[PDB]
């Protein structure tokens, strides 16, 4: 479900950049790594995901001194991955007492 | 944000009906439990959240001999909920590896 999928990478690009700056092959490199090499996640789909992040302010991107592009988290961007990490954590409170 | 919330209150009504066919009356008081009373759905909430759910063939609806609306997940919405859970849990390990 496409849908899903786009859910998934943005959540997982987010801790990426939570941990700390990072540009797109360096990203896509910790990615394919911290998930066994199942998930080859392609340039232009970060591309098209920073650009809907950017504009909404969640991350912002800088140049590092050939020259990287490196994204950060924003201060907004920091935030709400808190709040999300915290509301779906009820989420998974909630689910556990359903089954119990 | 709204598009957060939605998916949110999706994925704990599949899982109330995962435990077993229910009502909308049936639904919110679990709901309301299982949340320490945090979680106080709106009986519209749902409906609106059944309709787009049973267009799809992810649950459907039947008469309950007074006679309430009961709602099933279908084949189809086991199945996806299975495979919801289970690519969202490799998110979970790869954010988990990440962060070490
Ligand atoms: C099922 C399970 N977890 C999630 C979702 C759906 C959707 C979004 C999301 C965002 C952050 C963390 N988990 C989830
Ligand atoms: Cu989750």
């Amino acid at each position: 479900p496409k849908e899903m999928l786009r859910a998934q990478t943005n959540v997982i690009l987010l801790n990426v950049l939570k941990q700390g700056d990072n540009y797109v092959y360096g990203i896509i490199k910790q990615v394919k790594e911290a998930s066994n090499g199942e998930m080859e996640l392609n340039e232009a789909t970060l591309y098209t995901i920073f650009k809907r992040l950017e504009k909404d302010g969640i991350i912002s991107s800088y140049w590092g001194d050939g020259r990287r592009k490196y994204y950060r988290l924003t201060e907004i961007g920091h935030e709400n991955m808190r709040l999300a990490f915290e509301s779906w954590s009820r989420v998974d409170k909630i689910i556990e007492n359903l089954e119990a």
